């Protein structure tokens, strides 16, 4: 269980664009099994991984007596492959079924075309579902918009909670920016953060990136960071 400490509900700032997703996740984490499965989806850097692992962490702290599994569709891929090569499907099925109560799968757009894996995932799904094991899937695209995907799988995705994340507004971004800071224990002029929060509006991966970037600079350059400085430093985040 190598979940990321930062990815918790506590470090997740809520807002109009990610509230429902947030609650679905929290609700499911409080009642693993009551809503199987949860399918969160949204563009890049919008909270998918973070939300998904929070469910993980939250359950680890309240249900320590549970086998929580976080994985990547890709790893699910690479894991099967070896299973086929090394010739050990059992080792695999025991690992992704037998020994898991809750299974969290990130970025499932990696299985597009991979109908081989798609099929295996399909049953893994069904077996966990027939035993009340919570399933959570994250995708950068909605069930219906997943190209080259077995309808039977896609049908497994919609048969439960299906939340959507959308980019946050300036106000919410700023609060996220502030929360990102704490996590990194950094600090910034209540005018630089504002500038960053307002112009690094793609995804939250980059927003934090900038916030890290400066901090790394405020590191070397023993002195602070004035507005003008940050603007040159953050040139690949405003018009990348
Ligand atoms: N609602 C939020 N509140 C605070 N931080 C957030 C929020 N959403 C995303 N983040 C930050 O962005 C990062 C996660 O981006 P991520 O969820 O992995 O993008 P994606 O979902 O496309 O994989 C985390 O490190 C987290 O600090
Ligand atoms: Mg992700």
């Amino acid at each position: 269980t190598p979940l990321n400490p930062d990815y918790t509900f506590e470090n997740f700032v809520v807002g109009p664009g990610n509230s429902f997703a947030y609650h679905a996740a929290l609700e499911v984490a409080k009642h693993p099994g009551r809503y199987n499965p949860l399918f969160i989806y949204g563009g890049v850097g919008l909270g998918k991984t973070h939300l998904l692992q929070s469910i993980g962490n939250y359950v680890v702290q309240n249900e320590p007596d549970l086998r929580v599994m976080y994985i990547t569709s890709e790893k699910f891929l690479n894991d099967l492959v070896d299973s086929m090569k090394e010739g050990k499907l059992n080792e695999f099925r025991e690992k992704y079924r037998k020994k898991v109560d809750i299974l969290l799968i990130d970025d499932v757009q990696f299985l597009i075309g991979k109908t081989g894996v798609q099929t295996e995932l399909f049953h893994t799904f069904n077996e966990l579902h027939d035993s009340g094991k919570q399933i959570v899937i994250c995708s950068d695209r909605e069930p219906q918009k997943l190209s080259e995907f077995q309808d039977r799988l896609v049908s497994r995705f919609q048969m439960g909670l299906v939340a959507k994340l959308e980019p946050p507004d300036e106000e919410t971004r700023k609060s996220i920016a502030r929360k990102m800071l704490e996590i990194e224990h950094g600090e910034l002029p209540e005018e630089v953060l504002n500038f960053v929060a307002e112009n690094v509006d793609d995804n939250l991966r980059r927003l934090r990136g900038a916030i890290i970037k400066l901090l790394v600079y405020k590191e070397t350059t023993g002195k602070e960071v004035d507005l003008k400085e940050a603007i040159l430093l953050l040139k690949d985040f405003i018009k990348p």
